[PDB]
This record gives structure tokens, C-alpha cells and sequence, in this order.
């Protein structure tokens, strides 16, 4: 089977990841573009990112309040090699197909198990990251995002998400559960890859979970891009229809998922999977 | 696949055997009190195995950026609030294999039990038995979720009960050690908070006290904050436990030579101090 060509995600010298924002990140009025509501965004103890070196993890811990939880969307297999975050692409990024946290954690193990501390480690570049010629790397040591969050002090969260897809229903019902059990002192981070579409849905399902019954669906995502996310809303020209027709079946489960926090405040008394059958 | 068997109940709070390197020591008139020299500023915990509620409780003394190190090479999580294990022969469990391996193992296993009627979990008798517990239907989680639920730092290391850790277990510790930054605390915990959890808070005294500190008042301190004497031995009564017990002590003061020689871990790790 085909693990995946070895990509670089961040190199060992970046800092704070790009698409890093938090719900207190500014939402400023232009002349001909509005600020959505702002109702309830502020106390929502979530920010994201995209991916991240462990330099800059060590850096966004400066400003993590107590108790924070980095809760890793990625489905793909990926980790660190010394300071890089690198991670084991397959054709659009869709690795690890329908496979659930615990086989994605098992399978990524074994893969930094392979590289670590191997001279002489090639890692592609996308054209995009300071490609197309590739990087060597090591002998350097190699640990999953669960261990540089525990060497930290920080909590761990993995939630298998495919790229430029939805939550499986099993993953939004595991979710929803995660929320409710949390303290209420108890802070998200979210990243995937990019921190676009991944990242910026599951702060929206944070966002309606707790302003859904009294904040406006299209506010809601349009606040979440204005924060600096992406636009789970827009589409293309044209020039994508798949990637257009993609962000379709997201956003209908946006709305499906807008809906059942309306109905469930905070994720009760119903959970996911249970209003979907009633 | 081993017996499921309970490892505290959901009622219980705080664990047996918790303790933390600012614990009362005091002396009696027959048993002097070690020296404290560092023992104070080891931003160390343990404890023996906890429930939900359990974990909870502690995390309200917890300083900020605390790590749960879970020891335990055996499967086991919780069904609801109760901790539960499945345990093979005195407690050796996924024999040789590494947390990557058990976490998953473990995943399955749990996976099992979620949300299912009729579970038979065994009680020793040390535990509330031997009468069984029947439970269920409760959801069953990893306690590397219920670590993350709160805001904990999670780290796993499969050490197999009544043992000392493998070469490589103490090679990834050391490794976690050096990595830390100065304000992370670490609790550690096992099945009974006795061998295993009192060896890991040992190994942390020496990473900082071996050039300072005699090796035998680090392990009668470590005993005395509330954990298991490592130095001791049965009347007879348990020979091949006392064998294990000495093999562990073997290593300990092979780890207290490496300590002093690298101190902190450093400049050599413990694989490549060993090939030397």
C-alpha cells in the first residue's frame, strides 16, 4: 500500500504558524465590508492554526492559558522530524482513508519509528513551501505531535478528519461528547494542515455549540473567516467545480449541524448521532 | 486477552498511594529521616492508579503545565468512572511491547466494552471482592482522552509490573526528561503506585541528585514520601520476587552511575552511556 510521499508541513525555523488567530483576534469594520455579530465569540476558549513547528508550539504555549488542550484534526499520518513538522502525503492529501484516531496514531508511530535518527531523510517540498527541490534531514530525532504536546505540559486530542472534507458523524459525535465533558476552564486549539477548512470548521461547530439558539448561521461563518479562517461559504468562479461541489456537502453540514445545536444547546440533551435518528 | 479486572472504582477520589515530592517525611525514634537535599524542587508526583473522579480531584492541586505519565504496560482504561485493566498473569500484560503498540490494543479493547450491557469486571480481594462488579452499559474511554478532557499532559511508557523499564523505556524517558522545559511537572502513576511508580520518581530524583545526594537516602526518601521501599526484600517468603526486586536495584544503581556521570542526562543519553 502506498504510505504517502514524505512532505514537509513547517520547517524546524518557523515560528507562529501561519492562520494562527484566537476568538479575541480583532474583527474590524471597512467602509464596504460589515462586522458579523460578535455575540459570544469572545468567550469561546478556542484559537487554531495551521501546522506548526515545535518551535512554534514552544511559542504559542507563551500565550496558552492553563489547561489547554491541542486537539489535532489531521487524518493523515505526520509528526516531527528534530524541530520540521513533516508529515506522509497520498493524492490529495487523503491518507489514511476512513481510518478512525487509534489505527492513524498506530500507523504514524511506525512511520517516525523509520525515519528517527536515519541520516540522510529526504523530505519533498511542496512548490508553495520553500520548494520544489527537497530537503535532507538528520540523523535527527523523530516523536509524534502526542509527545511534543506532553513534553509541554499541554493536552492531547487526535480526531481523524480527511482533508477538505467533513467530520465523519463519528467523529462530530465524539466531539460533541469531548465538549461536554470538559471543565469550563478547559482551552481548544485546533489545527490541521492548513488551518483553513478543517481548523476553521470545527472552531464554527465550538462557535455554534455554545451561540447557535441566538446567533445567525451565516454570522457565525462569516465571523470564523473574518477571525482568520477561511470561507467555508465561498466557492470559486467556476474554475473548481469538484472543490466547489465539495465545500457543498461541508456546508450542508454546517447548517445540519446548526440546526442540532439549536435544538441540543451545548451538545444536550440529545447528542449527534441520536438526533440524526430521531 | 486478559481478565477484565477493576483498578479503583468510579466512587473512589483520591488514589491510594498519591504522594508528592513536597510530602511530610518525619523522623520516628527508630527510623531516621534520609537527607531532603532536592527533594523539594523535583516537580514530581505519584500515585497508584486513579478513576475519573479520581483524576479530577487531582487536578485541582496540579501546578499549570502537569503531564499524566502512565507507566503501565497492561491494557486498561475506564468504564465510566471506573478504571479497569485486563490483566494477564502476575499483571504482564502485552509482554515486550511499546505504548505505541498497547494504545492500540488498548483502543479495541475499550472499543468493546463501550456502551455495552452486561460487562463482568473481577475484584480482587484487595479491591472489594472477590465478588464481581457487573456493569454497563457506561462509555468507555482512554485515559489518554480523559487527560486531554482536562487539560492534561499525557505520556505513556509500557513498563511491565513488578520489573524494572526496558533499555529503551529508560532511553524515551531520559530523552522526555531533557526535553522539558523547567515549569512542566510530571505525575507519574502504575497499577498499585508501589514498584513502578516509585522506580520513575526515583529515576527523576536521580536525573537532578545523584552527584549530591547518597544513592541510598534517594531510595529510603522516595519510600518515605509515601511509596514502596525498593530496597526491600521478603523473609524467605518471596524469592523470586525478591529476585526481581534486586535486578531493579541493579539497575538503579547502574542509573545512579549514569546520573552522576551525565548529569540531567547529559552529554550521553543511556543507550549510548551503556555502550561505552
Amino acid at each position: 500500500p502506498d504510505v504517502g510521499v514524505l512532505t514537509l508541513d513547517a520547517p524546524a525555523a518557523s515560528a507562529l504558524p501561519h492562520r494562527f488567530r484566537t476568538c479575541f483576534f480583532p474583527l474590524t469594520a471597512s467602509d464596504g465590508a460589515a462586522v458579523p455579530s460578535r455575540e459570544g465569540l469572545n468567550g469561546l476558549r478556542v484559537s487554531g492554526s495551521s501546522q506548526f513547528s515545535l518551535a512554534g508550539l514552544a511559542l504559542m504555549r507563551e500565550q496558552f492559558p492553563p489547561r489547554a488542550v491541542i486537539v489535532d484534526l489531521r487524518r493523515e499520518s505526520h509528526g516531527f522530524l528534530g524541530g520540521n513538522a513533516v508529515s506522509w502525503r497520498l493524492p490529495d492529501n487523503q491518507g489514511n482513508p476512513g481510518r478512525d484516531a487509534a489505527f492513524v496514531a498506530e500507523a504514524e508511530a511506525a512511520l517516525l519509528a523509520a525515519i528517527d535518527e536515519r541520516p540522510d531523510i529526504v523530505v519533498a517540498r511542496e512548490a508553495r513551501r520553500g520548494g520544489p527541490t527537497p530537503l535532507t534531514l538528520g540523523p535527527l530525532p523523530a516523536v509524534s505531535e502526542a509527545q511534543a504536546a506532553a513534553s509541554l505540559g499541554l493536552g492531547y486530542l487526535r480526531l481523524a478528519v480527511s482533508d477538505h472534507t467533513r467530520p465523519d458523524d463519528a467523529v462530530v459525535e465524539r466531539f460533541v461528547r469531548f465538549s461536554r465533558s470538559l471543565p469550563p476552564d478547559v482551552w481548544l486549539h485546533f489545527h490541521c494542515r492548513g488551518g483553513a477548512g478543517r481548523t476553521t470548521t470545527f472552531m464554527t461547530l465550538v462557535d455554534m455549540l455554545r451561540n447557535a439558539p441566538s446567533v445567525a448561521f451565516e454570522d457565525i461563518i462569516a465571523r470564523q473567516k473574518a477571525l482568520g479562517g477561511s470561507d467555508l461559504a465561498k466557492t470559486s468562479d467556476g474554475s473548481a467545480p469538484g472543490r466547489d461541489a465539495l465545500a457543498r456537502q461541508r456546508l450542508e453540514f454546517l447548517r445540519r449541524f446548526y440546526e442540532y445545536a439549536r435544538a441540543n444547546p451545548g451538545g444536550a440533551p440529545l447528542g449527534w448521532t441520536a438526533w440524526l435518528a430521531g
